[PDB]
């Protein structure tokens, strides 16, 4: 409200890392008079859209840090880039897909995350936790949800609100789950994710 | 006076790419369609140089450019070009870039403006697996796709579809492997060219 | 019959290039006399054993290449050893699965492939064929046929002949075929699967 | 007198299973039974007197050798232990072997003799991804798991569970990639030293 907010989002569940480590923050108070305040996404781009355009206008965010599962990534990463295409290898949860689908009409094709990608990578580090920047989000709803806060933050003058996408590794949970056929995934425990969104969160409030 | 398909490759110790296109230079297409190839060096100045020339003196009405992506294993289609160069490994003039705008008030990204699907579906016709990339990388191969798309919409030239077009290792580039390091997915290089054959002659079918 | 055989196996399938290489070599006359004559094993271990003895019983061979389907791996292999018990990840053709089997009662728990395998790898390197070899050939029926005939050459003291298995990647319509869900496949052209096999033929004859 | 579960690492710089091993020291397990852990050298003929002395002086009633497998996304155990020395890299005297049998006149191979099935499941119960392995390389750590289950048998042993349980990188072997080599899937520490130690429990339980 009066204080300067990080929203941080993840994406309603069977188990997502991003969710539990979204929930598990929700209200942390960080230096210099931040908080935290987290919520949940759907995993369907237009509920999602709909629902973080909600969240960007009604809690006025200094800085925006979206969250998601990357199953099969090693170690946290960074998404520098979120391109305006839906193309969907898997249905969301309405079991719908898209093919080559533009974002949206006479928009750019794609617009870059604007979070101190550095100063967050150097702050894991420092933390002793590796990690990465990414330069393809996918083409999925974690994608979707980058551009679309980039572009709404741009349309709205706001372009200077530090945003951007933080994918995470499978935690334990999602790693059980994986069938016998499929081949064994990466994965972190779940207090590790935590923490790495944590450091994040407070790398770009440091620098904001 | 006839259409030019321009297809490139980079120079070389081995490169399936550039092996790729001086085979293929000189193929004539139906339709009235040539390919013209060229070699574009591993360093983005002088391969950006150098491809605004092969733009501006051949016309090609379409572009085809094409590089080695060292562990992938099926050919694949870059969606996007990003204005970023960010060098995991240096160039040949021992350079490296970090998180660098490639133009200043430019487009975050231009998206390749080849026949996509059409491309796949023509592999996969010819018993090829391949794919859609959706990152090339922020090396000189992503550096060469971006400025190429932003010259021809500079140029009021954006209809002209270009693109570019990974390559797996081919034997060669397989067996240089140091022993410490894990083997890479390979194709014999008939079948890489074979692919950007069938690639080139997919492109020149839709326009 | 009265001049040395190399008995040459693959797979019977969808597609399987080990198949495809075997049918393509039968016959093929190689230097010193030396003729190779293939077979196709069915992929049930208890069918499979009881096809390759009735092969090493009847074609009474010099040299023994089994080779077999490995998709994912990017390059020929050779199997350094053949591991005693049964352990199937995915069924076999007829439905059956087996786990931590023992292949044979008061046996060896492993025997080493006999083949010259430095060989092979310096034959195939000349031929410009990356390749290398495998420490595990898995547990399935591969494996099993691996120790089956290893064993069965030494109880019938033939342990001298040179014996193993070479395993194949992907060729082209087995990379196809993948759903799209799944990671994309290493694969080889036939031609040059079939190459390979060849070059490994031809280097254990010239050795023994 | 009371029964006694020997656990070895590797020497380092960083090895997740020293840190293990060290960490493990000392523990108490129902029924009985103590942890003794020792660090093993990284070099084979070092490493196979050491683990003699070990097996002779502690006369233990399981055996569990761990070892890093950078690389691996998940706690495995060994299945087979292989009676050949083939070195991909150096030990740290700087030497490998090509192709060497570990014994003349020995099995090709010795099979673990943990109850491999019921660590899964107390892996599982304790939410650890785990699985079987059935290569342990033929470096250093195969060597150690080979030498062991042959020095049981050959001492009229053969009944003391023994076996392999490698681990994935910690925060610092990953930390510590270079820049142009490929991220590695890791665990934090913790997470690594409570897999060992529920392997363990898991052993004991069932001797």
């Amino acid at each position: 409200g009066s204080m300067p907010t990080l929203l941080l989002t993840g994406f309603e569940p069977p188990d997502n890392p991003s969710a539990q480590a979204a929930q598990e923050l929700h209200g942390l108070e960080l230096p210099g008079g931040w908080g935290v305040h987290s919520a949940l996404l759907p995993v369907e781009p237009h509920a999602a859209g709909a629902a973080l355009t909600r969240l960007l206008s009604e809690q006025d965010p200094g800085a925006v840090l979206l969250t998601g599962l990357a199953a099969g990534r090693p170690q946290v990463t960074l998404e520098r880039v979120g391109v305006g295409v839906m193309d969907f290898q898997i249905p969301d949860n309405a079991g719908q897909t898209y093919r080559d689908q533009p974002i949206e009409p006479d928009a750019p094709a794609a617009y870059l995350a604007t979070l101190p990608l550095r100063a967050i990578l150097a702050a894991w580090r420092e933390a002793e936790i590796p990690g990465d920047i990414s330069n393809s989000a996918g083409l999925y709803v974690c994608n979707f949800v980058l551009y679309h806060a980039l572009h709404w933050l741009r349309e709205h003058g706001r372009g200077a609100v530090p945003c951007g996408f933080l994918h995470v590794p499978a935690n334990a949970a999602v790693a059980l789950a994986v069938p016998a056929d499929r081949p064994p995934l990466p994965y972190l425990p779940q207090s590790e994710i935590t923490r790495a969104v944590r450091v994040a969160a407070e790398a770009i409030t440091a620098q904001s």
